[PDB]
C-alpha cells in the first residue's frame, strides 16, 4: 500500500488525541479503591436498613410518647442513620461509577484502540526491518562518544518502549461495554475487573517525578542537547555508515528508517500519556504542541547536520557462487514502459538465477505510485553473469546522468565474455512528477578511459575458478523504492565477487515532502512479489473473487487457522478451484510460490494434464515453497 | 474460590462487615433492653417489637 | 498505639473545628430534645427529623475528623517525640565513634 | 559560553583512557538530566507568565477557581520537589563535582 511518512503519522496521532481529548469524564474520580465487586452485596444492606430506619423514624414522628424513651429511640435513630448513610454513600459511589463512567470510558477506549492499530500497520514493516539491521551491525572500534549516547539514552528508551507496548495491548484486552462489568453474575468481576484495575494502576503511575522526565530527555538526547551535545542521531549515522552492514537500501535509507522508528515511538508514547490522563480524572493537557515541536526539532536535526553527509549508493546485499556459460552471447533488456521508470532490482536463484525488475509511474517530488507498479522476471541471469572455466571481461563504470533525469532502460551485453551494458535515461519533472520522453541520454561504454577519452579500455576481468563465481544475490533497491539517477557495476575480482550499485533520488525525494511537512507517499521495498496471475491470490477479505470452493469443507475463513491472515482451508474433501488456463501462454516457463500449512493438494490441471501437483509435504506452521 | 468474586480484599470486606455487624448489634441491644423496660401501649410496643 | 500517623490530617484546625463541633452540638441537642418532647404535628415531626438527620451527619463527620486530630495530638505526638528524642542522643554518641 | 562547549563536542573523539569518562558519566548523567528537566519546567513557568495578562485583571474573587487552575502545572511540579528526590539529586551532583 502506502507509508504516509512521519508527518502524516504525527497528524494521525494528533487526530486520535483530539478525539480522546474531548469526549467526557464527568470527573468521576476513577480511583481503584472502590471495592466494585459488592454492588450486589451493599444493595441488600442498604434496602434492609432503609426499611428499618424508616419504620423507626416514623414511629418517632408519631410523637405522643414517653420523653426519655423518645430520647433513647432518637439516639438509636442517629446511630442507624449514620451507619446506613456511610454504607449507601459507598454504594452510591460504586453505582454512579458503574452507570455513568464505565460506559463512557469503555467507548472512548474501544475507539482509541482501532485507530492505534491502524497507525501501527503504518510501521509494522520498518519494525522488522530495524530488527534485521540490528542483527547485522557490529560496533567494533567504537569511541567513547558511542558509550556516551548509549548510557545517556538506554533507560529512557527501555521504559518508553515498555509502556507503549503494555498500554497498547491492554487497550485491547479489556472487556467492552457489552458486559458493562455490570453486577450481572460474577467472575466477569474477577477477570475484567483485574484487567480494569491493572489499567487503572498503570495509568496512575504516570503522574510523578518520572515519564514526563523520560520522554523529554529522550527527545533531548535525540536533538543532541545533552551535557556535550552529541545527538544520538549522529552517532547512529556513524555506526551505520560503517561497512559490513551491506543490506538493502543506502545510508540515507537506513538512517531515515531509524528516525522513523524513534519518532513513531515518541508519538505513540505521547498518545499513551494523554490516554492515561483522560482515563484518570481531570486536568487535560494538550500535549499536541509539545509533540509537534519535538518531532519538528528532531527532523530539523536530521535535515541540517546529518543528511548532507550520506550516500544514496546501494549495493546487492549478498553474493553467490554459480557456474555460468561462455559459448553464449546473452543479451538482457530491462526497459520500463514509456511512461514508467526503473525503481530497483532483485536477484533470486532458488528456482533459478533470476533478476527481477520493478517499474512504475511517478508522482511529484520523486514519489512513486502504488498501482502502475509491475514486477518483471528474467531467466538465466547467471549465464550473463557467470562463466564456465574462461575469463570474463567486465567493463566497470559509475554511469550517472544529470539531475532531473531518471534511469529508464538498462540493456546488458555479454559478447565473448565481455560484459558491458547500456544505460538510458529520460528527463523528468519533480514539480509535476512528469517524465519527459523526448530528452534522453545514452551510455554505451562502461569505463573511465572512455569517460575521459571515448576510448575502449579500463574494464576488469575475472579468471573463472572451478566451483563458480560469486555472483550478486538478493535485492537491488533502496528501502523505499525510488527512481535512480546513478547506476554501475564494481566487480572486485581480487576475491572473484561482482557488485551492482546505483544512486538514488531518495534525498531529494523526501527533502521536498517530508522534512517540509507535506503529503509524503513512499513505498517500503517489497520483500516478496507484488502481482500474480492468480487474481486475489492474497485472499484475506473473506471473499474469493475468482476463487471458488465446490465444498463447504473448503471455506474462506479470514481466521482459517488464526485471525492474523487467511489461508484457504480444506479438510478431507475441501477443494478450492480457479480457472487459470486463459492466461498462461504455451511453451513458457513459470515459477510458483505459496505459503501452506498442513498437507494440501495442489493441481494445475486442464482436466487432461496436471502441469504441476504437490501433495506430499506436511507443514505445521505455513512453510512457503517455490517450484 | 470465594475470591472468585473478590481480590483478596476478603480482608477489606471482612473488616467492613465486622464493623457493620458490631454497630448493628450495639443498636439492637439498646432496642432490646428498651423493649425489656416495656410499660407502653400495645401498638407502641408491638411496632417496636416488629 | 497504632495511631496511623497519616499526614493527611489538616492538623492546623484543632482550634477551628472545635468551634464548629461545639456550636453544632448545641444546636442538634436543642432540636433533638424538642423532637423528643413529642406531642407535635406528625408531618412537622417528619420534617424536623430529617433536618436532625442531616445536621447529625454533618456534625458527625466533622467531629470524627476533629477526634482523629485530637487523639493524635494527645496520645501519639508525646510518645513519638519522646522516643525520637531518645534515639537522637544515642545516634550522636555512636557518630562520635567514627567522626575521626 | 554554553554554545562554545559544542565547538569542543564535535572534536572530542578521544580514546585510550575511556574507562574514566565511562565511570564518571555513567555516574553523573542522571542527576544532570533531572536538573535540566526541572529547569525547563521554568520555560513552562514562562508559559504561565504568558497566561498572566489573561487573568491579572479579573483577580476580583474570580481567581478563586480561575487562577487556582491555569497554574496547576506548577502546583504539581513544586510538589515533585520533596520526599527523597530532586533535592537528593542536586546534593549528590554537587558531591561528585567536588569529588567527595
Amino acid at each position: 500500500d502506502y507509508f504516509n511518512g512521519i508527518y502524516g503519522f504525527a497528524t494521525g496521532i494528533k487526530d486520535i488525541m483530539g478525539m480522546i481529548f474531548k469526549t467526557d469524564t464527568g470527573g468521576s474520580n476513577l480511583t481503584l479503591d472502590e471495592i466494585l465487586k459488592n454492588q450486589n452485596l451493599l444493595n441488600d444492606i442498604s434496602g434492609k436498613l432503609d426499611g428499618i430506619n424508616g419504620d423507626l423514624g416514623d414511629l418517632i414522628a408519631q410523637g405522643n410518647l414517653n420523653s426519655e424513651l423518645a430520647k433513647e429511640l432518637l439516639k438509636i435513630s442517629n446511630e442507624q442513620n449514620q451507619m446506613l448513610n456511610h454504607v449507601n454513600a459507598q454504594l452510591n459511589a460504586i453505582n454512579s461509577t458503574l452507570n455513568i463512567y464505565l460506559p463512557k470510558i469503555t467507548s472512548m477506549l474501544n475507539e482509541v484502540m482501532k485507530q492505534n492499530h491502524v497507525l501501527s500497520l503504518q510501521i509494522e514493516f520498518l519494525s522488522k526491518q530495524l530488527q534485521e539491521i540490528s542483527d547485522k551491525l557490529d560496533i567494533i572500534n567504537l569511541n567513547v562518544l558511542i558509550n556516551s549516547t548509549l548510557t545517556e539514552i538506554t533507560p529512557a528508551y527501555q521504559r518508553i518502549k515498555y509502556v507503549n507496548e503494555k498500554f497498547d495491548e491492554l487497550t485491547s484486552t479489556v472487556e467492552k461495554n457489552p458486559k458493562s462489568y455490570q453486577d450481572n453474575v460474577t467472575k466477569e468481576v474477577i477477570e475484567n475487573l483485574n484487567e480494569l484495575t491493572e489499567l487503572a494502576k498503570s495509568v496512575t503511575k504516570n503522574d510523578m517525578d518520572s515519564f514526563e522526565f523520560y520522554l523529554q530527555t529522550f527527545h533531548d538526547v535525540m536533538t543532541g542537547n545533552n551535557l556535550f551535545g552529541r545527538s544520538a542521531l549522529k552517532t547512529a549515522s556513524e555506526l551505520i555508515t560503517k561497512e559490513n552492514v551491506t543490506t538493502r537500501g543506502s545510508e540515507i535509507g537506513k538512517v531515515y528508517n531509524f528516525l522513523i522508528v524513534l519518532t513513531s515511538l515518541q508519538a505513540k508514547a505521547f498518545l499513551t500519556l494523554t490516554a492515561c490522563r483522560k482515563l484518570l480524572g481531570l486536568t487535560d493537557i494538550d500535549y499536541t504542541q509539545i509533540m509537534n515541536h519535538h518531532i519538528d526539532g528532531q527532523k530539523r536535526e536530521f535535515r541540517i547536520n546529518i543528511l548532507p553527509t550520506l550516500s544514496n549508493n546501494f549495493s546487492n546485499p549478498s553474493y553467490s557462487k554459480n557456474r555460468g556459460s561462455d559459448i553464449d552471447d546473452p543479451i538482457v533488456v530491462l526497459e520500463a514502459a514509456p511512461g514508467y521508470a526503473l525503481i530497483g532490482f532483485e536477484i533470486l536463484n532458488d528456482p533459478l538465477p533470476i533478476l527481477k525488475g520493478y517499474q512504475a509511474r511517478l508522482k511529484p517530488n520523486y514519489q512513486v505510485d502504488r498501482e502502475s507498479m509491475s514486477e518483471t522476471i528474467y531467466g538465466d541471469i547467471h549465464k550473463l553473469f557467470c562463466p564456465k572455466q574462461l575469463e570474463q571481461k567486465y567493463y566497470i563504470k559509475d554511469i550517472e546522468f544529470p539531475e532531473g533525469y531518471v534511469i529508464t532502460k538498462i540493456v546488458f551485453e555479454k559478447r565473448l565474455n565481455q560484459l558491458g551494458y547500456e544505460v538510458t535515461a529520460n528527463f523528468y519533472d519533480p514539480s509535476t512528477g512528469s517524465i519527459d520522453l523526448n530528452k534522453v541520454k545514452v551510455e554505451s561504454w562502461k569505463e573511465k578511459s572512455c569517460e575521459e577519452d571515448s576510448c575502449e579500455d579500463e574494464y576488469s576481468i575475472i579468471k573463472a575458478e572451478t566451483d563458480g563465481i560469486y555472483m550478486p544475490l538478493g535485492v537491488v533497491s533502496e528501502t523505499f523504492l525510488t527512481p535512480i539517477y546513478g547506476f554501475g557495476l564494481t566487480v572486485d575480482e581480487k576475491n572473484q565477487k561482482i557488485t551492482l550499485t546505483g544512486k538514488s533520488y531518495l534525498r531529494e525525494s523526501l527533502l521536498e515532502t517530508d522534512l517540509l511537512n507535506n503529503e509524503t507517499y513512499l513505498i517500503a521495498s517489497p520483500d516478496g512479489y507484488i502481482s500474480s496471475i492468480v487474481e486475489n491470490w492474497n485472499i484475506t477479505s473473506d471473499n474469493t473473487g475468482s476463487w471458488r470452493a465446490n465444498n463447504n469443507n473448503a471455506f474462506v475463513d479470514k481466521a482459517d487457522t488464526i485471525k492474523g491472515s487467511s489461508s484457504l482451508y480444506t479438510h478431507k474433501d475441501g477443494e478450492f478451484s480457479q480457472f487459470i488456463g486463459n492466461k498462461l501462454k504455451p511453451k513458457t516457463n513459470y515459477v510458483i510460490q505459496y505459503v501452506i500449512k498442513g498437507r494440501p493438494a495442489i493441481y494445475l490441471k486442464n482436466n487432461k494434464d496436471t502441469l504441476f501437483e504437490d501433495t506430499k509435504n506436511n507443514f505445521s506452521d505455513f512453510q512457503t515453497v517455490t517450484k
